[PDB]
């Protein structure tokens, strides 16, 4: 069926939790053995979220090269994206490690450091210009550049050094600030702003490796943002807009990376966004 139709379809029948389960029945399950080595118990932030064997981004390191993160490769798109967890006191040296390694221009942070009233990730770029961040471990040194402040996200313009060869490069973080501590945005709008900036600083495109997005788990809102980016391109690349199916998009995504999208709410959520940003982009 086409997308806007079967939504009201599934809004006048109620029906949106038993679609949500069907899309967890056919998911794909492959072994994720690494993860669950104990000398990795630290490294993950949920004994219930972990990546795929096969799929899961290696740090360039003969110790230890575990990092809980995923690539996601959209072959018919011709986009990738690495989905990751939110930094953990002991993983804030690999997180930045792995941005240089694979060669991003961008990270998309979904979430507040602090939400509900505990930590969701570690406090991981620096909030003034004066007052850099060293990494011992991996060897790497964050500065603050410049700092955008919007009513609902954040820009921060970042640089980052190897202490080894004195290389530099320019990173954009990209901070979403209004995602509500319980359900999701009442309207679209707002994030598909925020993707649309993403999209204009060249984060996405193929002249850079993919773009880090994280949230707390790395698998709820940061499914919603790649979820909707790729159907959103798709509906331009194709001769026929209405034959995009969202539930199909959205398990090819997970044969990469477990439990994407976390409730019915959130897949309600992104249907509404694709919908919305379908008449924008015209
Ligand atoms: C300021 N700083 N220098 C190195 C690191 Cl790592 C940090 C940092 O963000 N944290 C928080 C998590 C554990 C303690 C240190
Ligand atoms: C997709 N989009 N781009 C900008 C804005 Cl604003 C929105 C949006 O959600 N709305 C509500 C529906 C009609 C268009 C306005």
């Amino acid at each position: 069926m086409e997308m806007e139709k079967e939504f009201e379809q599934i809004d006048k029948s109620g029906s949106w939790a038993a679609i949500y389960q069907d899309i967890r029945h056919e998911a794909s399950d492959f072994p994720s053995r690494v993860a669950k080595l104990p000398k990795n118990k630290n490294r993950n932030r949920y004994r219930d979220v972990s990546p795929f064997d096969h799929s899961r981004i290696k740090l360039h390191q003969e110790d230890n090269d575990y990092i809980n993160a995923s690539l996601i490769k959209m072959e018919e798109a011709q986009r990738s994206y690495i989905l990751t967890q939110g930094p953990l006191p002991n993983t804030v040296g690999h997180f930045w490690e792995m941005v240089w390694e694979q060669k991003s221009r961008g990270v998309v942070m979904l979430n507040r450091v602090m939400e509900k009233g505990s930590l969701k990730c570690a406090q991981y770029w620096p909030q003034k210009e004066e007052k850099e961040m060293i990494f011992e471990d991996t060897n790497l040194k964050l500065t603050l550049i410049s700092e955008d402040i919007k009513s609902y996200y954040t820009v921060r313009q970042l640089e980052l050094e190897n202490l080894t060869t004195q290389e530099t490069r320019e990173i954009l973080h990209f901070h979403y600030t209004t995602w509500p501590d319980f359900g999701v945005p009442e309207s679209p709008a707002s994030f598909l702003n925020f993707l649309f900036k993403v999209r204009e600083s060249g984060s996405l495109s193929p002249e850079h490796g993919p773009v880090v997005v994280h949230c707390s788990a790395g698998i709820g809102r940061s499914g919603t943002f790649c979820l909707a980016d790729t159907c959103l391109l798709l509906m331009d690349k194709r001769k026929d807009p209405s034959s995009v199916d969202i539930k199909k998009v959205l398990l090819e995504m997970r044969k990469f990376r477990m439990g994407l999208i976390q409730t019915a709410d959130q897949l309600r959520f992104s249907y509404l966004a694709v919908i919305e940003g379908a008449k924008f982009i015209m």
